[PDB]
């Protein structure tokens, strides 16, 4: 009766494909839903069309589409819903709900906290610099700032500075330029990313460059598919499947 359709954005890097597929597969045992299919927007199969049609072929009357996204931008608002309407037009009797990106969640703040703790340096009254990819969509900066504020409330750090690799300000290179000082305050750098790659490597090199000026700077590993990220995503899945007020009804559009 009920189905879950997981939708990742997809990758062409084999390791990223494998990690995303394995994560979504391991999610299934935590959800009491008989029909569950994984799919990806781009670059990686099963396609969204394939997964939706598989759900229908297994007899699903209700499909909960849950996007595996850290933040809310064009993928969550447009590309994925567009693919959903394209495939769903062929099955008008099937009810669809559509979930939210992870966004501002206490579990993800805990994931950031454990990445900080992994460095093994005291974090009390330390500065945190939270680097997101960035986007021209203001919701992305808004959500990263919200995550910084939640971290500020939950962990006794001096401050959390959200900044970005591209598209919106402040740029992380500007923050870095202002941190060449070394005033005795410890600064942790947390990359808010699901995968490694070119930008993560750039962050690594720039942190080396910064450490040449200020030795009290420590880069954590990127967040990745941390257990607390898994908790937050399972929260998204469960709330989308319950859809108790119809707030996740998939209405034609975005
Ligand atoms: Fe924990």
């Amino acid at each position: 009766k009920q189905a879950i359709l997981y939708v990742g954005h997809g990758s062409r890097v084999k390791k990223a494909q494998q990690e995303a597929a394995a994560f979504l597969e391991g999610c299934k045992a935590h959800i009491s839903v008989p029909v569950q299919e994984i799919s990806f927007l781009e670059l990686q199969e099963p396609t969204i069309e394939t997964g939706f049609e598989a759900c229908v072929k297994q007899g699903a009357t209700h499909i909960a589409v849950v996007p595996l996204l850290l933040l809310t931008a064009a993928h969550a608002k447009h590309d994925i819903p567009e693919e959903i309407v394209r495939v769903a037009s062929r099955y008008p009797s099937v009810r669809i709900s559509y979930g939210k990106p992870i966004g501002i969640d206490e579990e993800v703040v805990k994931a950031v906290y454990h990445r900080m703790k992994d460095i093994g340096v005291p974090y009390e009254n330390a500065r945190v610099v939270l680097i997101g990819r960035g986007s021209s969509d203001p919701d992305v900066k808004r959500d990263v700032t919200g995550i910084a504020n939640l971290l500020q409330e939950m962990v006794p750090v001096k401050e959390v500075i959200p900044c970005f690799l591209t598209a919106c300000g402040p740029n992380y290179k500007e923050v870095f330029s202002e941190l060449e000082k070394d005033d005795g305050i410890t600064t942790f750098i947390v990359p808010y990313l699901l995968f490694t790659g070119m930008l993560m490597n750039e962050i690594e090199r720039e942190v080396q460059k910064l450490k040449a000026h200020n030795p009290n700077v420590y880069l954590s590993s990127y967040i990745g598919f941390h257990p607390h990220v898994k908790n937050a995503f399972l929260n998204r899945v469960r709330e989308t499947a319950a859809n108790s007020e119809g707030q996740f009804d998939f209405d034609g559009g975005s």
